[PDB]
């Protein structure tokens, strides 16, 4: 039997997939902690209810719940004229921080995650290693929105199930939600609800657009806390990211002439 032709193009069978991924990677490069923070400061000017929490160092899977509880307990104190006990931000005066706490209705909690580290310190160490070599690697940004006004926790994973299956995260967040009912109780005894935002992979074809996706979802949520934008997405991976690219470009222009490393006034 005649031998099959083996072409003198080692990668040709992957050309289409490679071209799409290269296109996507070029459209939306990685967003790290500093630009995310600038974007949050900008978002606050548009939506005063959003407190621009610092992403340095970012929360992790090991301490995001403790960080949220500290912030809410401090907000409770501020509304009662009592001392705050939580760690203070670097780029904000303590007085301005108190005013942000008094005003905020929504905590944008960005979590930086990597499969390998098993502790908070290991995670920070991994974060440092990757940063100096300029690699994303297997790291991933996640967003937890604590909507105080609606008593809603929204979990956004652009890779859908990168940390754990969505039902396992649902379970963990549901237990956390009832802890928040005791920590930050409501007059009418309305319970904190939990929403897993992503029903499938949004970030198809990319290893770097996670940061931008989180900020885009947040902005969609800020425009409409009932948004179904994740369902109205284009099917094509490339089209999704060229829409995201316009968002990114608009944001980067919007913050270009905004003050560096400083919170806006509450």
């Amino acid at each position: 039997d005649l031998l099959p032709l083996v072409p003198e193009q080692v990668f040709v069978e992957m050309y289409e997939d490679m071209a799409r991924r290269q296109t996507i990677e070029a459209l939306v490069p990685a967003w790290d902690s500093d630009i995310i923070f600038k974007c949050l400061c900008y978002f606050h000017t548009l939506y005063p209810g959003l407190i621009p929490l610092e992403t340095f160092p970012p929360a992790t899977i090991f301490n995001f719940k403790q960080k949220i509880i500290s912030i809410l307990e401090d907000k409770k104190a501020v509304l009662r004229g009592e001392p705050i006990k939580g760690p203070l931000p670097i780029c904000c005066s303590k007085e301005n921080y108190r005013r942000h706490l008094q005003r905020t209705t929504l905590l944008p909690v960005f979590m930086w995650y990597h499969p390998t580290p098993k502790t908070l310190s290991d995670t920070m160490q991994t974060m440092k290693q990757l940063a100096i070599k300029g690699s994303v690697g297997a790291s991933h940004w996640l967003l937890v929105i604590v909507d105080i006004q609606a008593r809603r926790l929204v979990y956004f994973d652009s890779l859908y199930n990168y940390v754990m299956p969505p039902e396992n995260m649902k379970k963990e967040l549901q237990s956390f939600a009832q802890q928040l009912d005791q920590v930050y109780p409501a007059y009418d005894s309305k319970k904190f609800s939990v929403k897993i935002a992503a029903k499938e992979v949004i970030q198809r074809g990319s290893g770097s657009s996670c940061g931008a996706w989180c900020c885009q979802f947040l902005h969609w949520y800020l425009k409409d806390p009932l948004t179904d934008a994740l369902n109205d997405l284009p099917v094509d991976s490339v089209e999704r990211h060229e829409n995201l690219a316009s968002f990114v470009q608009a944001c980067e222009a919007a913050v270009q002439d905004l003050p560096e490393l400083s919170w806006p006034e509450a």
